[PDB]
């Protein structure tokens, strides 16, 4: 809780939309390279911010404190660190990028352990709500901001930096259906065969990495809900379809099983951190990810039969607004 | 505007649910049109107050003003009429409410009208669906009462007035489909087939009157955007899928179609009364419709694909809330 936190603690974070990447991804990396200098700082004080205005008891987690302690040590790297003049100045905060990529890896498992800890301490699971959606929503923003400038050095075909210029919707659910199925698979036995439909030739610009994030858990949830209400039937169960629709304004994924659906006492429970009938992050981080990227997660629940989930998202194409929740 | 009205506009709705009538349609009937007899008139001086409370330059409108004027000679008549002591009294009654069944069936056709006049003097759009929402259901409780009331003098197979004791949710959707397939293989030479799933063999108690509304309506949306979307091959279009979903608390029938889904431009105004790309009604109609049954009616866009309609109807089991707004 130093005065250097303090000084940028209430500074507005200065947006860049992907748009304005995609142009300087076309000299360019000391223009970007500065941002993320002068950036950084800014969003890992905002980070500590939250921290600071959790309840004393909550704050008080050596777990938590754990968490709060890695960002005043991040901040104090980003702000120690020389600024960046010639082009090898570029090149060694590129390395200190890398290294505090590495050392926060695991922040979101440290605070699901921190809320489980103080889970009798808690009463408003609305409080929890807004802290989470922001705490890792506005991670997912350093962590993309991080990898792109790292990305730029690179010339990876189809990629600028880690915005895919020529992304398949149906390509990327390819990928994570065949990772979701041999999870199920090694559980089960078996999994549910995957249809895709809809707009399958779709290839626009966009960046994958939160899409890496919320197409296995979402899988995850079909296929488990799918073999559970058909344990009396595992090597004959109902396939989950996924329809794809693409248009000028959004990008819209229909996630659709037959696994029962969401009972009505658990309807309202689902979105909440932790809450599971078997982690318990996988629906409301999704949720909070695709509100951050300008979209949205919704779920129907039909009772007795299965559950709709419709996964909408944004376009790059020089008319978005900047990510935030 | 009499006294008599200004007595009652204000008194509490005694509100009976279908099970008590259910129990009541095992003497009866006496209890039964005395019930009517005392409620209807508190029900008819609500709508007036309603009328009475529209805004002065709305609430001018002569086709406005006719059927405020109808529904206070339908006041008179229900209070002028004698009470009821034998049987006889309860018979006499039941021509009366036969009667006036009659001379209100195009109340909402004349208020249609009546707004339509009014629409450079509305503004606000959420205060036109209050007044609509509540008259429109109140008017639906007051039909749905009534022809009970008649009904319960017949003996008919498998219905108790108008509760239907073994509905079949696919036999009524399937009545509807024949319906709403020939209106529209007259307009556009063919209509999309129309396949049912999910627990197809659902049989409860269910009074079918409200269905007999929202059912038409939905697959005549369906229907109409499934062949405006594929004029360009129109003897070879997507079939609509309706899904059956039965369990302890609602009755869930989700509609399917590929009709290219509902704009992002009108999204925000399809809920609103005379909102039409082509009456205007059909759809915030049965909004409100579901919604004074216990449920709800909710939608889903797949823009460039097509549309999932929700309807949910809560079921007649004792544990029931009694129908409003
Ligand atoms: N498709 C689905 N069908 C039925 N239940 C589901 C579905 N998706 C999620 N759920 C329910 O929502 C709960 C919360 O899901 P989630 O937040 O992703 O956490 P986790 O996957 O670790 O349980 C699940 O435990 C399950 O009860
Ligand atoms: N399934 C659907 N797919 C696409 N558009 C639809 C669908 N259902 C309704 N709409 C749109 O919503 C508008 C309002 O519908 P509605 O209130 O039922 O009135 P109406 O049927 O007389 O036009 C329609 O005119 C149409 O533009
Ligand atoms: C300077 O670059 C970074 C990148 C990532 C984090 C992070 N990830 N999770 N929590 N903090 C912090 C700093
Ligand atoms: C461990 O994670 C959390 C986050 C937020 C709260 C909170 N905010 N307001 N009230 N409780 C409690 C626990
Ligand atoms: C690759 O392009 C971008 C653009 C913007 C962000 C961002 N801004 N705020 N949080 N994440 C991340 C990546
Ligand atoms: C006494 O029975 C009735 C039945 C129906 C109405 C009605 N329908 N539409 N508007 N008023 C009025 C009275
Ligand atoms: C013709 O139908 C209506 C109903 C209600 C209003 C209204 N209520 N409040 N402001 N305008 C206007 C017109
Ligand atoms: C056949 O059983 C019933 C029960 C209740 C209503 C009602 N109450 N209020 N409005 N409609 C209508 C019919
Ligand atoms: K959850
Ligand atoms: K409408
Ligand atoms: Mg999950
Ligand atoms: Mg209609």
């Amino acid at each position: 809780n130093q005065s250097a936190i303090d000084v940028v603690a209430e500074k507005p974070s200065v947006r860049l939309t992907p748009t304005m990447m995609l142009y300087s991804g076309r000299s360019h990396l000391l223009k970007s390279g500065r941002y993320l200098q002068q950036e950084l700082p800014v969003r890992i004080a905002h980070r500590i911010k939250g921290f600071r205005s959790l309840p004393f008891i909550i704050g008080c987690n050596p777990t938590i404190l754990h968490v709060h302690e890695l960002y005043i040590r991040a901040f104090q790297k980003l702000t120690d660190f020389p600024p960046i003049k010639d082009q090898a100045d570029e090149a060694q905060y590129c390395q200190l990028v890398r290294q505090l990529l590495d050392d926060h890896k695991d922040v979101v498992t440290l605070l699901a352990e921190g809320l489980r800890e103080s889970r009798k301490h808690i009463e408003d699971e609305k409080l929890v709500r807004y802290f989470l959606d922001k705490t890792l929503t506005s991670r997912l923003g350093i962590r993309m901001l991080a990898t792109h400038h790292l990305a730029l050095h690179e010339d990876k075909p189809d990629f600028v930096g880690i915005i895919c210029t020529r992304l398949s919707p149906k390509k990327i659910i390819e990928k994570w259906v065949d990772f979701a199925r041999r999870l199920c698979e090694h559980k089960y036995g078996n999994a549910p065969r995957v249809r895709i439909n809809g707009h399958v030739a779709a290839r626009f610009p966009f960046i994958p990495m939160p899409l890496d994030y919320i197409l296995p858990e979402l899988l995850k949830n079909a296929m488990r809900a799918t073999m559970e209400s058909h344990l009396d039937t595992p090597y004959n169960v109902p396939d989950v379809v996924i329809t794809i629709a693409n248009n000028d304004v959004d990008l819209i994924i229909r996630i659709s099983d037959r696994g029962g659906g969401i009972a009505h006492k658990d309807l309202d429970r689902v979105m909440d951190y932790h809450f599971t009938t078997a982690f318990g992050f996988g629906l409301p981080t999704s949720r909070a990810y695709a509100e951050y990227l300008g979209g949205s997660l919704q779920l129907q629940s039909l009772q007795g039969i299965g559950t709709d989930v419709y996964l909408r998202l944004r376009h790059i194409d020089g008319r978005e607004e900047s990510f935030r929740i």
